[PDB]
């Protein structure tokens, strides 16, 4: 089974947090 629809929809936001953290840094 492959919930593509869900995979597509679900995995929408995620790459940001990282990039965000990386950019914002500390």
């Amino acid at each position: 089974k492959k919930a593509l629809l869900a995979l597509a929809l679900h995995h929408l936001a995620h790459l940001a947090l990282h990039l965000a953290l990386a950019l914002k840094k500390a």
